[PDB]
């Protein structure tokens, strides 16, 4: 399922917030180690589905995820900000564009998971990163929404 993606994404090994100096850029690289990877499997997966980059110190994360559904691709803007708890707490992801036009989401674009998520990453800390932030947060998210929101007229391709 998705547990065996999760299962290719390489853990993190430093317990440091966008705070912590010369930890943090440890962990910084870690995690982008990890995303780099987690692209690759996909892109052996034919699962390609985000490109994520952040800003100089790594407190900003700005990027774009895209679903092919019929063919078709339907790209949309992500972005995030590092909580000065992170790792301890998963930062909010966000798509901008669909702002109110899906109940199952926050304002500002702030995307919902499910309740069994927030467990599940404490449990974990801080083996995960972003990479898995994204398997197990964006990505089913995305599957299911952007599929329906399609269907119902919500969103159409451009």
């Amino acid at each position: 399922a998705t547990r065996r993606v999760v299962s290719e994404i390489p853990v993190l090994k430093t317990n440091a917030g966008p705070r912590d100096r010369e930890l943090w850029v440890q962990r910084l690289k870690e995690e982008y180690q990890s995303l780099i990877r987690y692209v690759e499997n996909n892109k052996n997966a034919d699962n390609d589905w985000f490109r994520l980059e952040s800003n100089k110190e790594g407190t900003r994360w700005f990027g774009k995820c895209w679903y092919i559904h019929d063919l078709l691709k339907y790209e949309f803007d992500i972005e995030f900000d590092i909580p000065i708890t992170y790792p301890t707490t998963a930062p909010e992801i966000a798509v901008p564009e669909l702002d109110g036009k899906t109940a199952k989401m926050y304002r500002g674009g702030k995307i919902c998971l499910t309740d069994h998520f927030k467990p599940l990453w404490a449990r974990n800390v801080p083996k995960f990163g972003l990479a898995h932030l994204m398997a197990l947060g964006l990505g089913p998210w995305l599957a299911v929404e952007i599929p329906d929101l399609i269907q119902k007229g919500v969103i159409q391709h451009k």
